[PDB]
């Protein structure tokens, strides 16, 4: 089997990207947010604290016939960007883009934090990292792609990103007429539970690409590109009157510029992220000062290739006994 769905960006900055998933019987269809940086796949619900919806669309367990109660299981889970949410957990029938899981575990809300409740388009998020990330306890729970990857025509799945434009999500094929030249695949260490790989370097616009190792994760969920302070540091003195703002809470740059690309190392192969992509719009509505795409991975823990690099290529989430991850041009 296969399934193939449209991501399109939340906002006109491509804040995050949302998919449209069926779950239950009759279908109720909710937007989610793809997340190959976590591994629950839950959602604004029936359950939720009535003050902490404000414009989602839920889902109501009681009017599935599909759905069934995980007695006991409950689910706690926090973000990169300090968002978090709890519930309890349903299983029911899950379809992404024609490609159905039945028993998935879906994690009802009962509480998300206020990043989640002011952003009206996101329903919920499905994640895509490994399932030993799954916070539902006591008993583990696995992720859509985990459940569905034996039916699978092959083990895998995409991310197809656009830039201010729709994209794709297919599991279990890879759209050869989707990216130009071949994919480049690369090891990865599912050790902590994330798609983490090690990128073999970098380049600033024009410049001359260093080849130095950068450990880091292929994270859908998060929007910006987080790496080394001296690499970032090194980007940002391309650009003139930038810095960075212990204020705002990263680096800015002047909304005047015309920015650089960012080039990321994979294998022998290179990624080019153009220059327009970094530009995240005013730090707030009618300032002149612009956020910087990329930003210090310092005191994050983790160096982040978020949706700024993702969307620039073909992505290629390998789930094989042996997964790895492959990049392609586009
Ligand atoms: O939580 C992370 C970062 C893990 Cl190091 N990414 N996934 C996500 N989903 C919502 C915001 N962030």
């Amino acid at each position: 089997s296969t399934g193939s769905a449209t991501t399109t960006p939340i906002d006109s900055l491509d804040d995050a990207y949302i998919t449209p998933v069926q779950i239950g019987t009759p279908a109720q269809t909710l937007n989610l947010d793809f997340d190959t940086g976590s591994s629950d796949l839950w959602v604004f619900s029936s359950e939720t604290t009535a003050s902490e919806v404000d414009g989602q669309t839920i889902y109501t367990p009681s009017k599935s016939t599909t759905a069934k109660l995980l007695s006991g299981a409950t689910w706690s889970i926090s973000y990169g960007d300090g968002s978090s949410s709890s519930g309890d957990v349903y299983t029911d029938t899950v379809s992404v883009g024609g490609l159905t899981v039945t028993g998935q575990a879906v994690e009802s809300a009962k509480k998300v934090s206020s990043s989640f409740t002011e952003d009206s388009t996101i329903d919920g998020l499905l994640g895509l990292a490994f399932s030993t990330l799954n916070t539902v306890s006591p008993t583990q729970q696995k992720t859509f792609f985990d459940n569905a990857k034996a039916s699978l025509d092959s083990p895998v799945f995409t991310a197809d990103l656009g830039y201010h434009a729709p994209g794709t999500y297919n599991f279990g094929f890879i759209d050869t007429t989707a990216y130009t030249g071949s994919i480049t695949y690369t090891a990865v260490s599912t050790k902590q539970g994330f798609w983490e790989w090690t990128s073999t370097g970098y380049a600033v616009g024009s410049g001359t690409f260093k080849s130095t190792s950068i450990d880091g994760i292929a994270d859908t969920g998060t929007t910006l590109l987080y790496l080394p302070a001296t690499v970032v540091s090194a980007y940002w003195a391309q650009v003139s009157g930038a810095k960075s703002s212990s204020s705002v809470g990263g680096y800015v740059f002047p909304c005047s510029a015309t920015l650089p690309s960012f080039t990321f190392g994979v294998g022998s192969a290179r990624i080019v992220i153009p220059g327009d992509y970094i530009d995240f719009g005013p730090i707030s509505t009618g300032s002149s000062s612009c956020f910087g795409g990329i930003q210090s991975s310092a005191g994050i823990g983790i160096n982040i290739f978020g949706d700024v690099a993702l969307k620039a290529a073909f992505v290629v989430f390998n789930g094989a006994t042996t997964p790895t991850l492959g990049f392609a041009s586009k």
